[PDB]
């Protein structure tokens, strides 16, 4: 559970002779190619590039399956639960994931870092166990490990905290600390020091905890930051460190796993986490609670025509009141959704419930319609579900500007509002990770903002971290990540206007 097998900076020629010189049959790594990724196997003493597309909704491994996460594709295929057979019918079997070496994707490191610069950071933000890796500037080659030591967090100047610099010599591609063993990258020195913490002669322990946070801003620079991550590239660095930690998050899925439910799930290896998963009072849903670290949302797929009364009974039991569909029914000559509402002014009923279309509103980005969902056998218990339904998106990538997005969701944000102690809002899609994450994460951050003004703290890792713990893969994509990053901006533009 590590991820090293991913190369965010090779390329195809450096990836063969990677596998082919450092490498044995069975060796494989991952990397990226404009959205898409390759698994270069070597196999047969040669090597074989296999495609994974993934442009919003999930990773797609030609002759493979659907994944919500590169980590899960490789465990999927490493532990023989599937076997990645080639279209001629031979095995293509991952065993020995090449370790990358580059560091660029880890939380901790800052090459383009001084001494003073690191020093002020850790002394501001830093607490104890706070460390970064930096370049060293006095000498050319090697690095310094920067870690904080002490009580409490903040400027302190009572001589409580402390910050120390370890020098890291980078000899023939291998780093050490002056003395005693050599690693591989900095990474396994990271890991190795961050297991046995240094201790100095006078007792102190190097205490590796956490890595310095460098993603939390205030909203009225993210302007700056926007640019400072448009300046490889800022935003894609920042996506694929985030990428990198998804290892931390492969959790329990085996309600969805039984095979009493294999048939409710319209992709086979993207499924919901025991620990959120939505439990219906035949208990079993795609679906995932999102709390936010006051409004909560479910976080579900489209819905199978073997699933809808589920999904309504879901609807009905969390007493949700507003749903979002961020998908049409078909994309791109798929099915991604089937229609589970009844057509405007009609009354149609799934199972035991009723659900009457009273009436219908055409936007211009999406459609709203107003639901009426009731219990047969009881009428008290008719109430009114706003869908949400936005067709505006794009069949690939995201829309080229937020505008639309954000009023629709301000629109859905006032609705919610307008009913009091309202169920969690229901946001799918297709696999209700991609666009469904994008949409519940920009929602977040938006609520954030107009809760507390322009003078609050904004962070979208850390959101999307949260977010990933409570179902995987949300946020899909690097292009959904900059439409989280360009909505915040331009919502915060709209306030100052
Ligand atoms: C310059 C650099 N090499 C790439 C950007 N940078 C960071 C920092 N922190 C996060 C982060 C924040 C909160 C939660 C999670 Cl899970 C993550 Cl990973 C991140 N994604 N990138 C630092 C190193």
């Amino acid at each position: 559970t590590s991820r090293r097998w991913f190369h965010p900076n090779i390329t195809g020629v450096e990836a063969e002779n990677l596998l082919l010189t450092r490498g044995v049959d069975g060796s494989f790594l991952a990397r990226p190619s404009p959205g898409d990724f390759t698994l270069s196997v070597r196999r047969n003493g040669a090597v074989t590039h296999i495609k994974i597309q993934n442009t919003g909704d999930y990773y797609d491994l030609y002759g493979g399956e659907k994944f919500a996460t590169l980590a899960k594709l490789v465990q999927y295929y490493m532990e023989h639960h599937g076997q990645l057979k080639e279209k001629n019918g031979d095995v293509i079997e991952l065993k020995y994931p090449l370790n990358c070496a580059d560091p660029t994707s880890e939380r901790w490191f800052h090459g383009h870092l001084s001494g003073k610069e690191a020093e002020k950071l850790l002394t501001e933000k830093g607490k104890h166990g706070s460390f970064l890796v930096r370049e060293s500037q006095s000498h050319p080659g090697d690095f310094v490990l920067s870690v904080r030591t002490g009580d409490d967090k903040g400027e302190s100047n009572d001589g409580k905290s402390k910050v120390t610099h370890v020098m890291i010599r980078c000899q023939e591609l291998k780093y050490d600390v002056g003395g005693g063993e050599r690693f591989d990258s900095l990474t396994d020195l990271v890991e190795h020091y961050k297991k046995n913490p240094m201790v100095e002669t006078l007792g102190t322990v190097l205490q590796l905890k956490q890595p310095l946070n460098t993603t939390r801003i205030n909203a009225a620079e993210i302007e700056s930051r926007v640019r400072e991550l448009s300046k490889k590239q800022g935003f894609w660095e920042e996506f694929e460190t985030l990428q990198q930690q998804e290892c931390k998050l492969l959790y329990s899925r085996k309600e969805g796993q039984r095979q009493e439910n294999k048939n409710k799930n319209r992709y086979k290896n993207i499924l919901p986490f025991d620990h959120t998963r939505v439990v219906l009072h035949s208990d079993y849903i795609n679906a995932n609670i999102i709390m936010p670290e006051k409004k909560s949302y479910i976080a579900t797929q489209g819905c199978l025509q073997n699933t809808v009364n589920d999904f309504w009974r879901m609807v009905f039991q969390e007493n949700s009141r507003v749903i979002v569909m961020t998908t049409k029914e078909v994309e791109r000559g798929k099915s991604k959704c089937v229609k589970y509402w009844p057509d405007e002014y009609a009354l149609k009923e799934y199972g035991v419930m009723r659900v009457r279309n009273v009436k219908e509103s055409a936007a211009h980005d999406y459609t709203l319609r107003e639901l009426k969902l009731s219990k047969v056998g009881q009428g008290n218990t008719e109430r009114t579900v706003w869908q949400y339904h936005f067709r505006t998106w794009p069949d690939h990538g995201v829309p080229s500007d937020p505008g639309g997005v954000l009023d629709f969701l301000e629109e859905v944000h006032h609705k919610q509002e307008s009913i009091m102690d309202a169920g969690p809002v229901v946001v799918h899609c297709s696999a209700g990770i991609g666009r469904t994450g994008t949409f519940i994460v920009i929602d977040i951050l938006i609520d954030i903002i107009r809760e507390k003004g322009v003078d609050c703290d904004i962070d979208v890792p850390k959101t999307i971290q949260m977010v990933r713990s409570q179902r995987s893969g949300m946020v899909q994509t690097e292009a959904q990540y900059r439409f989280i990053y360009m909505a915040v901006q331009h919502y915060i533009e709209t306030l100052q206007r």
